[PDB]
Parts: C-alpha cells; structure tokens; sequence
C-alpha cells in the first residue's frame, strides 16, 4: 500500500499568493512565505518572463497573501532562484520543525496538493531518474510542496511550477532551483529519456514476497555486473553496492540474496509478466524505496 | 491516476491513546467523548471468546487511560455502543472538526489515518471490498485507526479498525460500533465472503478514460439493468443498486453517455476480453475509484 506521510504540520502553512489575476499557493514559515515566483507574471509575461525586470517593477501591496480569511500584511519581498520570498508582518504560530533538503533521484517524499491556499489531497511520488514527478497536479496547484516526516521534523525538498506535455510534472527545492533541466517558462519543454528505479523494484519485489507472494522467484543467480548490463538494456538505472548494501534488511527478512532477487528481475523484464500479476499490478513498481517497504513491513 | 488521500490534519487533531493494563490502543477524541474498540477492556485470554458486558461491569472510569500524546485525559463516564466504547472525558477536543457519523457503502473509499500509540504513522487511500473487508497496511497497535472522507471543511468518520482476517486484509466497524459485513470482534478464524469486482467504480474508470479521449470500448447499444446484472454476476462482478446508477449520473452528464450504454460496453468487454487493447494504459480495468474520486481528479 502506498502510503504518505500525515500531513497535518504542512497543512498549517499552506495560504493563498495572489498577484494580479494570478494565484497560488504559498508556504508560510515563520515570517516567510515561500511561492513560485512566476505568481508575478501575466499571461504575455509567461512566454519569456525577464523575473529580475518584472520583479523590481513589483511593489509589496501587489501581493495579496491570505491565510484562511486573514490577509497577511507583506513587508518585503526577496526572490531567491525561482521561488519568491515574501516577508509577512505576522509569524506563523504552526509552523513546525522544518529543514529545506534537496532530494537524489530514486528518493519518496508526500505530496499535499492544495488549490486557493486550502489543502485537498495528499499523496506519494519519487523523484525520476529523469527528474520529472509523476503528479496530480492541475491548474492553481502551483506552490503546493513535497515533504518527508522524520520525527517531529518536517523536511521539505519540493515546491510545484510545472507540468510537461507528456503529463509529468516539475518543479523545484525550496531554494528555487529546478530538479531537472527545466525552466519557469510557459514552452513546451521535454525531458529526458527516464528510466526506472531498480533498487526500488527490488524493494517491491521483497515486499511482495513479505507478503507470501512469490511466482516470481527462481534458482538461478547473477553477477552485479551481469545484473546492471540487463538492466541498462532494458533502460533500468544500475545498482549500485550501496543500493545492495541498502536492500539488506529486506534480504536477511525474507532470507533472500539480492542479486538472487536481481536474477529474479532479470527474468521479469526479458521474459514479462505473461498475464500475471504482483501485489496486484500488472506493473513492475518503482516508487517504493526500501525505506519505505521496511516502515511498513 | 493516484491514489489520492483526504488531507490528515483534522484527524490527526483527534487521534488519542487509550490503554486498559497493557492493552494499548487509539482512540479518537471528539468534543468530550473519545472512541475506541471494546476489544481495549481484554486481556490476551479474554481476545479467544470475550464476555465484553461482564468484562465492562468490572471497569471503572479510573482503569481507562487515555493520553494525547504524553498528556492524561481524565475519563468522567463510560458505555459502550455495539463494539465500541465511549468514555467521557473532562475536557472537550478543541480541535474537534465539524464532523459526522457516516456508514458507507461497499465499493466506496476513503481515507486511513494508520496510528500507532496515538501517534500517526501514515495516510493512505482504502476501498471498501463487496465483501467488506479493506486492503490495510495495519500493524499491531494499529486497532482504533480511523477511515474518513472529508467534504467542505467536514470529516465524516465511516471506518474504525478492529481486526485482521486469515487472509491478511482487515475489518472492522463505523463510529456507531456496528461492523461492516459478518464479522466479530473475537480473536477466532473468520472467513470473508469471496471477493468481487466493484462494478460502479470501474464504470466511473471508463468513463474518466472517455472524458481523457479514450473511447474506442463505446459500442453502439444499450441494455437493461437486469440484464446487465445477470451478466456481471457470471464474471464476479458486483450486481448494480439503484443508488449506483445515481452516482454515476454526473459522470453520464459530463460525457453524454448514459449509465446503461456505458454498461453495455462493459459486459461487450467482459465477454470479448480486451483483445490485446489498453485503456488509461492498462489491460486491467481498474476497481478502487469512485465516481467522486474520478470527479476529483479530472
Ligand atoms: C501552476 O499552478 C501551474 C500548474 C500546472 C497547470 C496544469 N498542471 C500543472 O501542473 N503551472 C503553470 O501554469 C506553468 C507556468 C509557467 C510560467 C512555468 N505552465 C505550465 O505548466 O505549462 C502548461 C501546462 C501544459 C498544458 C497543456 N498540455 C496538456 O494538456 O497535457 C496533457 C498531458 C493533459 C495532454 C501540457 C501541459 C502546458
């Protein structure tokens, strides 16, 4: 089962940016709201915004912050990368423990899409090889936030801008820079050729054999080598001996050699499914870390 | 397609820990009253064939421990409803919701807040199968977890968690204590009707798949309801109620199709097979979106 972490500590921050006829959502931390900085920018202004020129252009009292049915006076504005920083003349009393993160690709985090500054669902993505997310992301989503929970502590790696025409999504970290290599500009953009998260279908794997489930084993084993040229073959990212090392647990569990479960996979993708399934998909999965799989195994 | 969860935070507002000896278990705190499984008054040699009423006449309300987070909660009253328990508290919730008290429906989903010690661990999207039981990620410790749909800025509970079956999924009552389906709050072998395939919801999928262009699975004709049952139930799909016809009606509205053609292209489907096609993307037509939940992602 895909699960995200609850979302409770991000919802208290969430509130709506509005500038012009343009609005999104804004994270308010402290004395900050953190937004994407296209909210500054008209329809003509989209296609090839000068963000430094339209920026000093802009005064405070342009931007209209709401938190619920309070209006957040704004004080000062900074733009750092491509998220715009306004200062707020109110702390946020619910902000949380917080740290800003940069994830690797391959990495989970939970996903609260908002609309208007309010909450509406809440879900679990990873972050591609390729760097696109595979989001639920539909018009005036932009500013809702990616996070992972680790005790109290709420450590947010993703802020939305974009979708892409194959229907992926991008965006960026709460520095502003992109995850990718794209841009806050209303063009099609493509990415690149993705590939899919071998250590996590591994994991998904052992979860599926956790779960009694194992059509799918054999005898047969593989070098790590022999593994990884099958698996670039077939556009799989290579494994790495951390990503073994990584995957222990899951192996001393189920009492499960890695490389006997990559010969496992080997079969997988030269062969196929053949009509059946794994823990229902049809699908091998690859937005599951072994992380993931563990907390909840 | 994601499976998608309500926003958790007007539940995690509510979610308490409630422990009888070593028994520990969540509850969930609403106004001045918390809930939780009676199954909390038991020891283990009480879970093999409980006598809940005798086993309550031996409680008072200074036996019950109820703790948000680190913090007592004082228990002033106790009863219990069917297979939960109420115990009143002397302080009111102030993060109580507005709320409701909602039974669902077979096939309908909703969100799961899965605690543990009162604390949340995770949320995630559940169906409710025909044969009422959910597919969980439940752990021990995980009994009282609640289920939950949020509309406007209201929470309706409809699911609390009580028990795992056999076969590894999980059952369980609504916040009135009553469960879903022939289940027993008693640690004994219990065996779920055979599952079946919910057939409204993958009616809600083939309509998301025509409102998104893909339509080649419309045929030219239309059926009866009856008919149409009688079929479905040959390839362990769920018989429609009148009340799944209506929940598909914004669905129909949207795409001009109606109810009766879109089941006339499916049991075309049932009895032909895909033939080697996609839909979405997939060769398995997909049973865990609702009307709603495809509403709610297009
Ligand atoms: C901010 O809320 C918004 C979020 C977008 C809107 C739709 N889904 C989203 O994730 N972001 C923006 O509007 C961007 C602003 C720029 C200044 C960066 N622009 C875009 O995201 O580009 C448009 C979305 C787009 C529309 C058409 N098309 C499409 O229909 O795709 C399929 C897969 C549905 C056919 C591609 C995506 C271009």
């Amino acid at each position: 089962r895909k699960m995200a972490f609850p979302s409770g500590k991000v919802e208290g921050c969430m509130v709506q940016v509005t500038c012009g006829t343009t609005t999104l959502n804004g994270l308010w931390l402290d004395d900050v709201v953190y937004c994407p900085r296209h909210v500054i920018c008209t329809s003509e202004d989209m296609l090839n915004p000068n963000y430094e020129d339209l920026l000093i252009r802009k005064s405070n009292h342009n931007f209209l912050v709401q938190a619920g049915n309070v209006q957040l006076r704004v004080i000062g504005h900074s733009m750092q990368n491509c998220v715009l920083k306004l200062k707020v003349d109110t702390a946020n009393p619910k902000t949380p423990k917080y740290k800003f993160v940069r994830i690797q690709p391959g990495q989970t985090f939970s996903v609260l899409a908002c609309y208007n500054g309010s909450p509406s669902g809440v879900y679990q993505c990873a972050m591609r090889p390729n760097f696109t997310i595979k989001g639920s992301f539909l018009n005036g989503s932009c500013g809702s936030v990616g996070f992972n929970i680790d005790y109290d502590c709420v450590s947010f790696c993703y802020m939305h801008h974009m979708e892409l025409p194959t229907g992926v999504h991008a965006g960026t970290d709460l520095e502003g820079n992109f995850y990718g290599p794209f841009v806050d500009r209303q063009t099609a953009q493509a990415a690149g050729t993705d590939t899919t998260i071998t250590v996590n279908v591994l994991a998904w794997l052992y979860a599926a054999v956790i779960n009694g489930d194992r059509w799918f084993l054999n005898r047969f084993t593989t070098t790590l080598n022999d593994f990884n040229l099958v698996a670039m073959k077939y556009n799989y990212e290579p494994l790495t001996q951390d990503h073994v090392d990584i995957l222990g647990p899951l192996s001393a569990q189920t009492g499960i050699a890695v490389l006997d479960m990559c010969a496992s996979l080997k079969e997988l993708l030269q062969n196929g499914m053949n009509g059946r399934t794994i823990l229902g998909s049809a699908l091998l999965e690859d937005e599951f870390t072994p992380f993931d799989v563990v907390r909840q195994c």
